[PDB]
């Protein structure tokens, strides 16, 4: 149970950049620098279900730790992936060339994308039930 929770965007590194590199349409690019996202986290065990908005386009996510899972990306791709913990606190995966590692620290979630040489990085803050 430990990711659960509803957590909402403070502040990120390079967004832009990251966006362009990996086919984002720019009309959502600049729509999008600005946005506070909220993401919702159920975790059970090994079972994590999570969903991203960022006003109206909603994307929502499932996947088993250790196992092969189909994950929805920023472009609405569809990508095989197996996502794993690295300790309690730590979700690490990789996709379409992305390493993606989501940390969570009290109540600070802490995203961090890589696409060769560009880092974006999102911080995330818990907003209640
Ligand atoms: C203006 C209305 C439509 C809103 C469009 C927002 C598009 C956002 C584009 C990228 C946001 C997705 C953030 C990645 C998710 C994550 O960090 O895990
Ligand atoms: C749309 C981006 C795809 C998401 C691929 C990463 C899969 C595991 C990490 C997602 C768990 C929830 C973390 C999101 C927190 C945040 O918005 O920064």
């Amino acid at each position: 149970s430990s990711f659960s929770g509803k957590y909402q965007l403070q502040s990120q590194e390079n967004f832009e950049a990251f966006m362009k590199a990996i086919g984002l349409p720019e009309e959502l690019i600049q729509k999008g620098k600005d946005i506070k996202g909220v993401s919702e986290i159920v975790q059970n065990g090994k079972h994590f279900k999570f969903t991203i908005t960022a006003g109206s386009k909603v994307i929502q996510n499932e996947f088993t730790v250790g196992e092969e899972c189909e994950l929805e990306t920023m472009t609405g791709e569809k990508v095989k992936t197996v996502v794993q913990l690295e300790g309690d606190n730590k979700l690490v995966t990789t996709f379409k060339n992305i390493k993606s590692v989501t940390e969570l620290n009290g109540d600070i979630i802490t995203n961090t994308m890589t696409l060769g040489d560009i880092v974006f990085k999102r911080i995330s803050k818990r907003i209640g039930t």
